[PDB]
């Protein structure tokens, strides 16, 4: 089974290629990482296995889901440290995904009920609704389009959060540049209507992600930085007229960051909607994680055919804490319950999915 050949993700030698994809679960009450998170990640950790945490806030203005963890305060650092220690005691490698939702927010999630920030003042259209803290769904508001000074401040928030993640003991961080969130609101020409140096051409639209990645690379080292993008996913009104071109343009800038820094990133992580994946892999000089709809058989095939070095699983990892072992044994998998993806119980639908 090619998923069980070892792989060197730079200075981290992984024992197998099954990766826990980042998944928002909303158990981090009041943005504090809770003991429940430690139990959840511990159940899924394996010796030499790689885990990516749920999206984690970089600033008070970065959230658009309830009870998502932050890593911008020293209190949050202390609590993450307890979780990282538990996962490291099982021999796993763990990266913290840094997440800013941009315009995908609501007054209820913003300090003082302020408008969320974006590249644009265009709101997400009414076809999408936001999950509210009470479990209902609300309307995405009009965001505030930020100037270039504020862009530099957001980059600094990523930089400080990356340093905080290292202080908590994380092996690295992943930049969430996917799924229509803040970075994707700069990348995608269906969203980015700017006429300044951050809008228009591919080079201008890639400026923000480039500056974010460079900032965190300078702060913690390229080999501790992964990058996640989704050029072909149009979630939250995040379409590009030419997804393949956009994906290749991002890869270009990542390859250049690696040359100028003299080191490789930890990986590029691309997720697809339920030949583009292979094309970006072929263009990128480094480790590639594929994601989106992978099964045991499709993951085996992806590694065997050279389409990816690592394969990340999301929904099946929700309901199969021992997903790695089930893939190894070709054991039957447990169903997942969508109703408890984003609820707040520390156990129900979170840690009570059974082992083999
Ligand atoms: N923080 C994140 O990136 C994720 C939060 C929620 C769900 N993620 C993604 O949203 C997209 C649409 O989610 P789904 O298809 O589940 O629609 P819902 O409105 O959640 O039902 C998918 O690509 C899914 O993987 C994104
Ligand atoms: C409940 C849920 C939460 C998710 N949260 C995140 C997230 O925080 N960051 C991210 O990049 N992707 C997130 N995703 C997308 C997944 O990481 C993954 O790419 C997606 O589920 C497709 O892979 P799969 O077929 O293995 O589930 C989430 C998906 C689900 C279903």
């Amino acid at each position: 089974n090619p998923l069980f050949s070892p792989y060197k993700m730079g200075k981290f030698n992984l024992s197998h290629r099954v990766v826990l994809a980042p998944m928002t679960r909303c158990r981090a009450l009041n943005n504090i990482p809770q003991a429940a998170l430690g139990e959840y990640y511990e159940q899924r950790a394996t010796a030499g296995g790689f885990l990516i945490t749920e999206g984690t806030m970089i600033s008070p203005t970065s959230a658009g889901f309830p009870h998502v963890p932050g890593i911008f305060t020293k209190e949050q650092v202390r609590e993450w440290k307890k979780i990282v220690d538990v996962v490291h005691a099982k021999g796993a490698v763990i990266f913290c995904q840094l997440w800013h939702v941009g315009r995908a927010s609501h007054e209820v999630y913003q300090p003082a009920g302020a408008a969320p920030i974006s590249s644009t003042e265009k709101p997400i259209s009414n076809r999408w609704r936001i999950l509210m803290p009470d479990g209902t769904h609300g309307i995405y508001p009009k965001p505030r389009a930020i100037g270039t000074y504020e862009i530099s401040q957001v980059v600094e928030d990523y930089r400080r959060s990356a340093l905080n993640a290292i202080e908590a003991g994380f092996d690295g961080i992943e930049i969430h540049g996917a799924h229509g969130y803040l970075i994707d609101q700069f990348l995608k020409d269906g969203i980015n209507d700017r006429t300044d140096e951050y809008g228009g051409s591919l080079a201008n639209r890639c400026k923000f992600i480039t500056q974010v990645v460079q900032a965190v690379v300078s702060a913690i080292g390229a080999d501790r930085v992964g990058v996640r993008v989704s050029p072909a996913i149009d979630h939250l009104d995040a379409m590009d007229s030419n997804p393949l071109s956009l994906g290749l343009a991002v890869v270009e800038r990542l390859n250049k960051i690696q040359l100028h820094s003299g080191s490789k990133l930890a990986y590029l992580h691309v997720t697809q909607p339920e030949r583009l994946m292979r094309t970006l892999r072929n263009a990128y000089q480094g480790t590639f994680i594929c994601s989106g709809g992978y099964t045991r058989e499709l993951g085996i095939e992806a590694v065997a055919q050279g389409d990816a070095d690592l394969v990340s699983y999301g929904r099946l990892f929700i309901s199969n804490p021992d997903l790695v072992m089930r893939i190894k044994l070709n054991a039957p998998l447990n169903k997942y319950n969508r109703k408890t993806f984003y609820t707040q119980d520390p156990v129900v639908g979170y840690t009570d999915y059974p082992f083999l």
